[PDB]
């Protein structure tokens, strides 16, 4: 067992309580567009769940040879994220009834971000690791600017119970999504700061936030029907 193993433990764990809590609550609601929120949020976590408990079995785990040392990354995040970030945002997106060419857009730049991310945790030469980040993280931003500007501005011409919930999963997406490229840079695929067993730690309290924390706020609210 590798230090990190417990906070792999404590993701499965959660991950798993997330995606059995909300499987329930969805299978008992007979609206259709209700359905639809909690099909796509329910896979999030199920997702994330069977990518973390990979990870707790040791799959997912590569060494990358950089700055002369072999240094360890869980490139099963990468897996997770291509899937489940594309998974919040038709979310947010279809909270905001957003046009079809926005979505394809986002998705795109989502790709984008994570396969970038990847590469970035993939290459040999320590500097060029820092270019792939650099344009993962523009990628990232542009992101967040249409969520914050272009997506509140459709928030506006909805219910106010649909816009102030958008805003509250609007403002829990910006505050954790740009904590990532933070983590990446100082932890273990970066400059090597922070341990991997602390950066797994700093990742599971973000990735649990991000699904089952979002899923909570989405799924309890009356936006959804
Ligand atoms: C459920 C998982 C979520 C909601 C994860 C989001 C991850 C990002 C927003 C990742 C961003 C990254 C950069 C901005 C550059 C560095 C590497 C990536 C993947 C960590």
């Amino acid at each position: 067992g590798r230090p990190e193993w417990i906070w792999l433990a404590l993701g499965t764990a959660l991950m798993g309580l997330g995606t059995l809590y909300f499987l329930v609550k969805g299978m008992g609601v007979s609206d259709p567009d209700a359905k639809k929120f909690y099909a796509i949020t329910t896979l999030a976590p199920a997702i994330a769940f069977t990518m973390y408990l990979s990870m707790l079995l040791g799959y997912g785990l590569t060494m990358v040879p950089f700055g002369g040392e072999q240094n360890p990354i869980y490139w099963a995040r990468y897996a997770d994220w291509l899937f489940t970030t594309p998974l919040l945002l038709l979310d947010l997106a279809l909270l905001v009834d957003a046009d079809q060419g926005t979505i394809l857009a986002l998705v795109g730049a989502d790709g984008i971000m994570i396969g970038t991310g990847l590469v970035g945790a993939l290459t040999k030469v320590y500097s060029y690791r820092f270019v792939w980040w650099a344009i993962s993280t523009a990628a990232m931003l542009y992101i967040l600017y249409v969520l914050f500007f272009g997506f509140t501005s459709k928030a506006e011409s909805m219910r106010p119970e649909v816009a102030s919930t958008f805003k509250v999963l609007r403002n829990v997406t910006v505050v954790l999504w740009s904590a990532y490229p933070v983590v990446w840079l100082i932890g273990s695929e970066g400059a090597g700061i922070v341990p991997l067993n602390i950066e797994t730690l700093l990742f599971m309290v973000l990735d649990v936030s991000a699904k089952v924390g979002f899923g909570l706020i989405l799924l309890r609210s009356r936006a959804i029907f």
